[PDB]
């Protein structure tokens, strides 16, 4: 209700006020995106200290077989060196008894050469008296029982190990024809134009879960409690995908486990994520296909197109910037169809995804 | 009363034992083959019972290279779990800065034609728009599982220590030499010493050997050896293995529960049975003896009854070059016991005696 000058002024002057924390938001980002990276390293040596820390446990565990297996092997050697060395006692006891016998042999063949002589007799008359026996060997028996209970408790310690390692691991005219190719194409041909998904943690209401990189939704039994955040549903079960959609194809598969109370669609980013109207397909900005009491209906603006039942619970989506529709399909092998809306968009589409019967789980597919 | 024929009648019986000798012999080599092929046979079977637990211990030592790897795994697959969580909140931080960057540069393009009168109208639209700062969620590791693999390995180490106890816990001029001798100290003794090593064939049925046949002692029951013209019948009594008839000679023994025992030497031509046989009561033994803890040197049933001593190993010292034989009585120093001047007729046997049941004779290694 005024002038120039100061309307040019009035604009400028909050308009840089906003820029200016433009950069310290940023800068907080650029902060952020380092810390992470830094928390990456800093779990990464709390993986390599508790390894090492296991690494050290079971070294102690493989010395103290080193141990018990050169006790019991000095005790095997011991038995073996005392057996070994009567024999080796007993060899010199024979050894003495040969000679001893060969000496009264060599005494009678050096007696029987001079038979020339009288004194034949006489020197031999002596010789008559000697008489040698045979050698014998004593009971030198290996003790069997020993060496045999030895093997048979380190075969015991075996299947005693076997036992607790068990233990630590048991507990018009162009967009209509381009349409009619799309919708009569097969799997392979849809998913050339894929993009992974990822599920935003910023949009995600307090009673909806996230996991596994971010790409499984499903219904938390307590509120989940995430900071709160302008871009949060407060009303209703729901959550966006984290990249919007302007320009070019894209495509994604969902599966649906309990089908019951769960639907999948697309949004603008500019819907309103407060109140009973952020529900999505009852608005101008949200495009959904929705279960409820199994039967399944397609919703955009508050208008029910109450669809055929089907078997599939993995849907595929497909979206088409370049000339203006989304069409949603059933799969199971081969693709069926559930809907199509033929629209020319005003701005970019994020995916979204809602989730409420107490069980019921939304999963990106990335075959 | 005739010569060829007593010429005959020697030769005729005499090679007839020649010829038993040879078998005898030949006997004994084979003896002494068997022993040395039978060292061979337990060698063998010594080697095949360890290598059968060198395979039983690698067996285990892989059983924990499994575990170890199977732990390992688990441990890296909950690092990857959150460090794969940061690859994506990364990335999601990352389009929220660039979407603010957008707007910061779509607001900046904005500002630098403030010549137009449209400079309000482009940017009018622009009031509206408030971005808002990033944040990173609870992404904490699971320290409840990493600390209860550590624990069970840590229970593992414990498991093991109580197994591998209950491998090893349930396997439980003749004058004046002799002075000389006499006066020598212990060192010098040992000098002349040879290992002696007792005999089989001679120890009487009450004795036990053992140790590699280094120790005497009184059996319990009947030890039951071979009978054998060596072996002694009447007294409870063995020899050593090697006799003495050259050079000089020296050993000790220990004898524990000196109360019915005793050492010395003996001639080979001694005869082994009845009462006679028995040592210090003929002419070819000499040997000091306790009965009753009374000490007594004896000789051809002759006693000098000498004075008790304290010491519990008798060294015993031989001179077949000039003919005489010393027993020591050993704990410290070198006391004397005895002596005997003879010159010997043939060689001699170390001998000993053992009759208390507890009494021990061992030879000394030092």
């Amino acid at each position: 209700m005024a002038s120039l000058s100061q309307a040019s002024a009035d604009l400028e002057a909050t308009l840089r006020h906003k820029l200016t924390v433009m950069y310290s938001q940023i800068n907080g980002a650029s902060r952020a995106l380092d810390d992470v990276r830094n928390r990456q390293q800093d779990v990464r040596m709390t993986a390599n200290r508790k390894v090492e820390q296991l690494q050290q446990e079971y070294t102690e565990m493989k010395a103290l077989l080193d141990a018990s297996e050169t006790t019991s092997t000095r005790k095997i050697k011991e038995e073996e060196k005392r057996v070994n060395s009567k024999f080796d006692t007993i060899y010199q006891i024979l050894l003495k008894k040969k000679s001893e016998i060969q000496t009264l042999k060599e005494e009678i063949e050096q007696s029987l050469t001079k038979r020339d002589e009288f004194e034949f007799l006489e020197k031999a008359s002596k010789l008559r008296g000697i008489s040698t026996k045979p050698v014998y060997i004593p009971e030198v028996e290996l003790n069997h029982k020993l060496i045999k209970g030895i093997h048979q408790s380190t075969i015991d310690l075996k299947n005693e190990l076997k036992q607790c390692i068990g233990r630590l691991q048991e507990p018009t005219s162009l967009k209509a024809k381009v349409l009619e190719t799309f919708l009569a194409k097969s799997r392979p041909e849809l998913l050339e134009y894929y993009i992974k998904v990822i599920l935003d943690y910023n949009t995600a209401h307090n009673k909806v879960a996230l996991s596994e990189c971010y790409t499984v939704a499903s219904v938390a039994e307590m509120p989940q409690n995430y900071r709160p955040h302008p871009q949060r549903f407060t009303y209703c079960s729901q959550v966006l995908g984290l990249h919007c959609y302007k320009k070019g194809i894209h495509y994604w598969e969902v599966e649906l486990q309990k089908n019951n109370f769960c639907g999948v669609g697309i949004c603008y980013g500019s819907m309103n994520r407060q109140g009973p109207e952020s529900r999505l397909g009852r608005n101008s900005a949200s495009w959904c296909v929705e279960w409820f009491n199994t039967k399944i209906s397609a919703w955009h603006n508050n208008v029910e197109k109450t669809l055929p039942s089907t078997k599939a619970t993995r849907v595929g989506v497909l979206l088409n910037c370049d000339h203006g529709f989304v069409i949603f399909f059933a799969v199971a092998d081969k693709v069926h169809l559930m809907y199509k809306f033929r629209v020319d968009f005003t701005e970019a589409l994020y995916p979204a995804f809602w989730v409420f019967s107490a069980g019921a789980t939304l999963s990106i597919c990335s075959p």
